[PDB]
């Protein structure tokens, strides 16, 4: 079980790795967390790539634009995760928190 | 662990609770089987639910036709499943098996 962090439009359509400095400032806020383990990038093609895999019925459809880029984020204790939903949903430069 | 047979349309538009004669006929012959312990019943309505769940991104193209039930099968021997899975491939209503 991991957390899904969303990123914004312009880090997701022009940055592929994460090496915008807000982006790599972000990637660090997250990870001084006190509830936070592991912090990983995953961009806006590999997240579309992933989805279209385990659902092969959009391939056409679906765009890879309607995919954010995001930090996937492994938890201490993944039951609680309460705050740390509250504080990424308060975290600018933060889209959305996979609910 | 548990094995998922996906079902075709005829079933997944109309059934909600495998009350229909295709979903019964269907459900009696995997659950019949020597190598099968328990069938569990996913209607449509429950896979679009658990697939927006993980994908809110699809929520744009999905309708609720865009995502087939299933039976959650629970296997005797999990460990070799190899034969069933060809054997719910090959039968009528069945539109794939997880993996
Ligand atoms: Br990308
Ligand atoms: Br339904
Ligand atoms: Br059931
Ligand atoms: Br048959
Ligand atoms: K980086
Ligand atoms: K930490
Ligand atoms: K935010
Ligand atoms: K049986």
């Amino acid at each position: 079980v991991e957390s899904q962090v969303f990123l914004t439009e312009d880090v997701s359509a022009n940055d592929s790795s994460c090496d915008t400095t807000a982006c790599k400032a972000l990637r660090e806020k997250i990870e001084t967390r006190s509830d936070v383990k592991a912090v990983r990038f995953l961009n806006r093609q590999q997240a579309y790539d992933d989805a279209i895999r385990k659902f092969p019925q959009f391939k056409d459809v679906a765009g890879k634009d309607s995919f954010p880029a995001s930090f996937i984020v492994k938890l201490e204790n993944p039951e609680q995760h309460k705050d740390f939903d509250t504080a990424m949903k308060g975290q600018p430069g933060v889209l959305d928190v996979l609910n």
